């Protein structure tokens, strides 16, 4: 209906690809669910507070987060 749209946490990751992984983070800022390793950082070390590349003074490497995330799902095809 024309009043709002109530829905906080919404997974739109730069790589256009929802959860598959396991391995993901809420952007504390614009409440936006992305993959660890697209936004670049180690699953060894994660961040409380994180933010996504649209958040940050710095370009993270969006088109490579993509060509991981998209590799990842054309690997998921078993078979000969
Ligand atoms: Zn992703
Ligand atoms: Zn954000």
């Amino acid at each position: 209906s024309e009043d709002g749209s109530y829905g906080t946490d919404v997974t739109r990751c730069i790589c256009g690809f929802t959860h598959d992984d396991g391995y993901m983070i809420c952007c504390d800022k614009c409440s936006v669910w992305q993959h660890i390793d697209c936004m670049g950082i180690d699953r060894q070390h994660i961040p409380d507070t994180y933010l996504c590349e649209r958040c940050q003074p710095r370009n993270l490497d969006k088109e490579r987060a993509v060509l991981l995330q998209r590799r990842k799902r054309e690997n998921m095809s078993d078979g000969d």
